[PDB]
């Protein structure tokens, strides 16, 4: 009923009975989400090129954004960015009690060819250290992602579901597309780097060629892959299938990261009815140890990654 | 020196010592593209949530904007668009030299997970009728795309290398960021959707096979296929490498499009220095037969592009 | 505060004033049918009326009225709207009914849409005390909250809640409102006075005699300066950021005024007098009036106080 | 036409005037200038200002003139700029130089920037007669183009290459101009007066004897509406579209006129012609006027021409 994002997360918070502080907190995550998406379509680059006289920055505006809009929310006491080597600590006269791990410009190596990227975060409730940040996923408040595609969206969700909000940029406000979006029991599409094939594991090969040479007189699946997560991933919820970036050879702990990217997706793909695991359990019963620890991760409709982990234990 | 893209196919035309006709029709496109790109970021959603009360169409209005920009330019004769049973011939009063194929909005079975989509076209000098829009690629006046990313860019050639322009939406204009762009001679990353290896030819199985698994100590390549058209090859094209649509069992002609879709992007490909091949033969050199004629692509860095011809041959 | 956007302020000023969260959500409704009103103010979507792909101002009134109305509505903070283009108080919905109670003009400054004047939309909040039009009928004494946003050439909101007067400009980039101006003051004392002097045939002894001391002046000083950009929004704004005084007096072919009480005088006078400024009808504050009906008109003198006590000086003069 | 943007429209009249083709590579740089400039006064990336990043009107007047000189002076088509921001006129380097003037004025409506009031930005092109401030010294009689943007509540473009006044609005979705209005023409007569009454102490008796008939006519006609902005593109405009007359005359204290003649009042003065209205400085047409120096004033007064006959009657009856 809400229609905008604001509105919604207000109604949320005052059904929750809440203080005010974590929709504070959502307010200003949401806020730093749209200077991003501004900054990302590249508003003011004529500026750049000298049109008045004057002729990786990407990375360090958008992780400045969040940084500054999270920490004058007076709703947190600990940041993990991407972007930064330690925890984050907020100024004892700004502090409130959730944890933000965050990357706020995912996919970024990617710009240069205009492809999807994203921004990425988890929130969980609380002396403040970096120890505050390795909560497994199971203690998430609420997490999220921002795509900034062909068009802005945001995907959240704070225990109930996951909703998804569209930015229109005439009117500067995201709008409620759809509410509680669960992903299809099982899909069509597979997404990894197939150019890590000579590396991959048993597993992961005998499952690809399932996907590819089916025996059951099923079509094979489709393959995409972006190589931007929250493309992908966004994907694999909207369409279903399953999304992989398994250990291999050369990154044996995995490459993606468990704080500030696998577990904030796999709390919006379970929340949608997906599955989201490392291959040896789910994502969010990994009991984090560092705050930029890397795991492997395979998620998405459930019997596509169900039919995964039966090839995993095979192997 | 122009900034602008405006100020600077203006410039290029007076070089050119043209009479104004086709400098109208690339302003007309490019007006078309920026309609196009503020229809896609979703600029009005929240009016179409019932903000004041009144709770594929993306398609049919990008196809009616570039119809109608192109048309009252006074400059073509002949339109063919993706969305068209029949080629549209100009209404006399408005008839100009120009023959206009297009794709107004290619990728947008994709627009659900908001992937990168586009918009391309080819322009030929040509009584008029759908026999003036099967010129072969070799006849080109000027072509190009847009691509509608994490930021909207053109890339552009009127016969002298390719262009690379990108919206800055405060302005309103397309801004030159990059003159003469070259393709790698040899890149890294090859894309195509593997889901279809079980339909391939034999040089095509043979080619993915040694990307994957050298045999010179070499890496293997890495593999991206975002499954829109404009972002792949915009992205073979800035990074380098190899994107492929090579016929296959199940599409034996091919699936992409030469009139709107092959043929523009080939043009671009080798004015910036790449290849872009049918398997048989360059795809600016295909006769081609009807209008809506369905041709195999693969294009890219020379060297990739010749490896492939290469296995081609052998099998 | 630190807060920076409008957002941001007026929920923490909830949290603040310990609410419910109700007012906020009326407030972030308002606000968002403003930059709404923006938008088509500003003409996006333009370049489609004129054909732009094959299809060729009570557009505009219609449109912004219809903005408030239903994201007012939807908000299920409201029982009773009053709108300057509606003839009716409009009752809400009993499922979406709240407690408060809203007076606008969705867009003010008509004489000047086709000239491209500066334009605006003004409103005030009341509780209530089974809903009608008297729940509207309050004097402005009643106000929870008051406030205006000019579409000049850039838009801005003035808000006040009872704590003074903050100054919000509209980033278009970033599509939220950012705090510009904390708790403004006006001038004490003002040098631009501000009103229709085509009505000079028809005006009182006291306006006649005020106009012509702003020109002539008694004292040695320069002369005040004029403006009269004829959209009240944006010359009470100036008045607020500059000093001075704005003035539609009653004349005699508008014996009670023209401005309308309810839903643009009211809430000017709120935002002016919390800002240390005065506004009068001439005869007693503007807040005191006593509505009588919904579209009720009452001359309006505000701005400077040192000013409009030099106008109410030439009133109680010629009145003895 | 069937044209619709404005740069459509820019080049396809340049094609029919068979131009080479600078004269519309200066007015797409100009055009492109006004767009950056609406941007900016719109606040695009005031948040950014404002610390939303973690960092926090001369700035502006600064700016909006360096996006006119350098977008001019990269055209290749200019050899001699005056700005209302520069002491000197600014001489075009070697290299870029091509064979035009411009005289131009980048953010007109100072007293205004900080009330949000409408402002905006006025030009005329000369063709050039070695390059000196001396070849924008030419009477406005030999205009080739002129034009104003103004950025009000919406941003809109009155542009004439001498074959009437056409206007266009920035549509801001699209980024472009749209025509919206063909060669158009002012009312014969209109019913709405502006100038800065503040002034009437300083005034010459025709100015009195003239505001006097306005209040207080004697044909037994209603008194005409007053309307003072105090932006002279805002009230130029108003008075384009709805007609009536705009003044400000020779006072006491400005015994030559306040307003710029080679960047304001000839600009406009030709605008207003072209749309069959009249623009004089009380003895002269203002177009008639030799300039001495860049930053000459001259009175201007300009509109409807029975209007403006009118005016023109009092001053000769109060010379003589
Ligand atoms: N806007 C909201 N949406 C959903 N849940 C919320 C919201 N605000 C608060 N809550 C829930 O209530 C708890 C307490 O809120 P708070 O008092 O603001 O820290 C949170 O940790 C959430 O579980
Ligand atoms: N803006 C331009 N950029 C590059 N080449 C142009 C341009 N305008 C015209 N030409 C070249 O000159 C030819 C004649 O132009 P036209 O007289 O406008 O039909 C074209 O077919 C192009 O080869
Ligand atoms: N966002 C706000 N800013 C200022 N005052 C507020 C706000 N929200 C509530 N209040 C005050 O608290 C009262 C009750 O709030 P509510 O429970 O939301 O109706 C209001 O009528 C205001 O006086
Ligand atoms: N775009 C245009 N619109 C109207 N008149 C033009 C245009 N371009 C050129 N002209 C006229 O033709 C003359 C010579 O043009 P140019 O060769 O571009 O200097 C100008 O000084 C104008 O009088």
């Amino acid at each position: 009923d809400m229609l905008t994002l604001t509105r919604y997360v207000m109604e949320k918070g005052r059904q929750a009975k809440g203080t005010g502080e974590l929709t504070q907190l959502l307010n200003s995550m949401l806020t730093a989400i749209k200077a991003i998406s501004s900054a990302v379509r590249k508003a003011g680059l004529a500026h750049l090129y000298g049109i008045a006289g004057s002729v990786k920055k990407l990375d360090v505006l958008s992780n400045s954004l969040v940084i500054n809009m999270l920490q004058s929310s007076y709703s947190t006491c600990v940041l993990v960015s991407e972007e930064n080597k330690d925890a984050i600590i907020t100024a004892k006269e700004k502090r409130g009690k959730y944890v933000v791990c965050f990357d706020p410009l995912d996919g970024s190596s990617n710009i240069d060819c205009l492809a999807s990227i994203g921004t990425i975060f988890a929130i969980y409730r609380k002396e403040p250290s970096e120890k505050d940040a390795l909560q497994c996923g199971r203690n998430i408040v609420a997490a999220g992602y921002a795509l900034y595609g062909s068009a802005t969206l945001v995907a959240l969700s704070t225990g109930q579901g996951v909703d998804l909000f569209m930015l229109d940029p005439a009117l500067g406000e995201f709008v409620l597309v759809e509410k509680d979006v669960k992903i299809k029991k099982k899909g069509k599409i597979y997404s990894l780097n197939e150019g890590y094939a000579k590396y991959f594991d048993a597993a992961t090969t005998e499952y690809v060629q399932k996907k590819k040479f089916p025996e059951d007189g099923s079509a094979p699946y489709g393959a995409r892959y972006v190589g931007s997560m929250v493309a992908d991933v966004h994907r694999t919820l909207v369409y279903g299938g399953i999304f992989l970036y398994p250990a291999n050879q050369k990154s044996p702990k995995g490459k993606l990261r468990l704080l500030y990217e696998c577990n904030p997706v796999a709390y919006i793909i379970e929340q949608a009815g997906g599955l989201a695991t490392t291959g040896t359990q789910p994502v969010l019963d990994v009991k984090p140890e560092a705050i930029h620890q890397r795991v492997p991760l395979i998620l998405g409709s459930p019997e596509d990654v169900q039919e995964y982990l039966t090839c995993v234990q095979k192997n």
